[PDB]
């Protein structure tokens, strides 16, 4: 009976990703990471912003890697720590819904080589005993994600779910996390821990694999930026979205609900978006056919948002931070006003 989890995600309209900030890596052992890729110190008035607009819901990807201390402790330097809990309580503030993840540690310690599974996995927990510790006190708004897309850099299958033998690590390591949370006690006790897949993948095999933990305060995360053509620059992209391509939609989400919303699992899409193309009319349609999947069966998502837009880069930005306005207002009602 996990119905705590789906009762709590109910409350969600759309979420939103903090992209590029607190997830930054440059900068080393300095607060100053979180300018470090061009965007600007978040303030209240960003999240008040998001919140006003109808996300009530908010990501922040952290990368903690270059503010850790050395093994076996993994120290999270002290502001570091106090710069991370301000940005949640911008969000706490103004009572939405928060993911708090690891991000970019993929670049640094996260590399999922099975035959280090012990030291990853001590990596991961001592990291999340320290982030637990801090926001012990937080109600249930508060939201752990313990992982993002772990995986191999570099390897073939990168991108396609891992190796059976990786999967089977980061079942391990989804196990870590949500016991090295459980164990600080207090309102960790029943927070909702969002374990993922390899990558964040959500290809037949990797759901297959994912092993489901009896804790019944869970919830799985994907990110489905679907369809990848549509939504990003390569060879074979396009930037029209008539509908023809809705199928790679739904296939992709037919699994989905075969492996987890079926079995009454808790799923959340904690990223998903599409590259700004000049083509507001096409995202608007591709938005209505992405969203309205999901819809069916109530499932959130939290639209990632980089605040690259005018210029150079994956296009994804949505709030023009600097200004407090949205880049493009039609993409942004379709999200908030999905439903
Ligand atoms: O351009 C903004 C940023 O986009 C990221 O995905 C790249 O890794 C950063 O190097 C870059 O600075
Ligand atoms: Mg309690």
């Amino acid at each position: 009976d996990r119905s705590r989890v789906f009762d709590i995600l109910s409350n969600i309209n759309i979420g939103w990703n903090l992209g590029n900030t607190l997830d930054a890596t440059g900068g080393g052992n300095s607060v100053n990471a979180e300018t470090s890729w061009g965007n600007p110190k978040t303030t209240q008035e960003i999240v008040d912003t998001v919140n006003d607009r109808g996300f009530n819901a908010i990501r922040i990807p952290v990368t903690f890697a270059n503010h850790l201390g050395p093994a076996p402790e993994y120290t999270i330097s002290a502001d570091w720590l106090a710069r991370v809990k301000e940005v949640v309580d911008y969000a706490v503030n103004d009572g939405m819904y928060i993911i708090l993840d690891t991000h970019h540690e993929t670049n640094y310690w996260l590399k999922t080589d099975p035959n280090n599974e012990a030291a990853l996995c001590e990596e991961l927990a001592a990291i999340w005993k320290q982030l637990a510790e801090a926001f012990k006190d937080y109600d249930e708004k508060l939201m752990f994600e313990g992982m993002n897309e772990p995986r191999m850099a570099g390897s073939a299958k990168e991108w396609s779910g891992g190796t059976p033998a990786e999967r089977k690590l980061i079942n391990a390591m989804n196990k870590a996390f949500i016991d090295a949370v459980r164990a600080t006690g207090g309102n960790n006790a029943d927070r909702v821990l969002i374990i993922c897949t390899y990558g964040h993948n959500s290809d037949e095999p990797t759901l297959k694999d994912l092993e489901i933990p009896s804790d019944p305060n869970i919830a799985v995360a994907l990110h489905t930026y679907t369809p990848y053509f549509f939504t990003y620059v390569a060879d074979g992209s396009y930037s029209v979205w008539n509908g023809s391509k809705k199928n790679d939609i739904t296939w992709q989400y037919n699994n989905i609900k075969k492996y987890l919303i079926d079995k009454g699992i808790p799923v959340v899409i904690t990223e998903t978006g599409a590259q700004f193309k000049e083509n507001t009319e096409d995202i608007v349609r591709w938005i209505g056919d992405y969203v309205g999947t999901l819809d069916q069966d109530g499932v959130k998502c939290f639209i990632w948002d980089n605040n690259i837009y005018h210029g150079n880069g994956e296009k994804f930005g949505l709030l023009n931070r600097s200004l407090l306005k949205w880049y493009n207002d039609d993409i942004v009602d379709a999200y908030v006003n999905h439903a």
